[PDB]
């Protein structure tokens, strides 16, 4: 009931190191992103800062939405650009808005972090600082 | 029969031209993702293919991996690929077969996967 994200294949990447894909800044490259439970899933965005105790995206969204298309009921394609990060700003953590917004503390809340179909999976981008 | 449109390895080195380096003689977890996998039982890897490939069971190269099935549209398998040989361009994934089938007269359990989409990322290498 909650999407999960196998592994996320970009159309160009740089460099892997410790579960990140260093991918290339300020350019237009697609994502493909595998994994299940997609349905309920309209808009992909990043969070600059993701703690592990991260269920909710809202406040922590750093970048403007982008669309998903669907191929497959197991696959994403989206297409995205992703700016330098700043020094403060350690990756790009994969977050997803739900067609149907839910309650947390009493707040709703329709961004969520993208939860890792197996721990060691490749779920996190970087760029340049 | 089998279609791959996807394919994520848990190491990667890099990627051109739809393939992707993995570390080679390592341990690495593949999640293949694609359709018609109900009769796939193993998972082997061959070193050279025509497009005019539809048995694998001469051309595999590989032992064979067994496959978990954790969705009806994904295969996960743990596999160990060998440095590839000069004369070896990369490693094509090749499917066993529940029930064989006969081509040329020869039985064959083994076929070529063929990508779902033409610009599909589906195939692995190793360092020479
Ligand atoms: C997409 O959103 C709908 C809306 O809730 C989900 O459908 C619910 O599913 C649960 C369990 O399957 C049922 O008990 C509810 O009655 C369903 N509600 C409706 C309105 O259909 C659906 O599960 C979501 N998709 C995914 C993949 O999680
Ligand atoms: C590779 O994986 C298989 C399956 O888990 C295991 O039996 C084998 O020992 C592994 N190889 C190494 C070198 O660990
Ligand atoms: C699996 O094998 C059975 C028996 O031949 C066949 O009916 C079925 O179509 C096979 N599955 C696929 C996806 O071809």
């Amino acid at each position: 009931s909650n999407p999960t994200v196998t592994g996320v294949i970009p159309s160009e990447f740089i460099s892997l190191s410790a579960g990140v894909i260093e991918v290339p800044p300020n350019k237009n490259i697609t994502l493909y992103i595998y994994g299940e439970s997609f349905e309920n899933v309209t808009y992909l965005a990043f969070a600059t800062s993701r703690s592990e105790d991260s269920f909710s995206c809202e406040n922590h969204r750093a970048t403007i939405a982008f669309i998903v298309q669907k191929p497959t009921v197991y696959s994403l394609e989206t297409s995205v650009l992703l700016r330098q990060l700043t020094p403060f700003e350690s990756a790009f953590y994969i977050c997803f808005k739900l067609a149907h917004p839910f309650s947390h503390n009493n707040q709703t809340v329709s961004w969520i972090h993208a939860t890792p179909t197996y721990p060691a999976a490749i779920v996190t981008l970087r760029t340049a600082s």
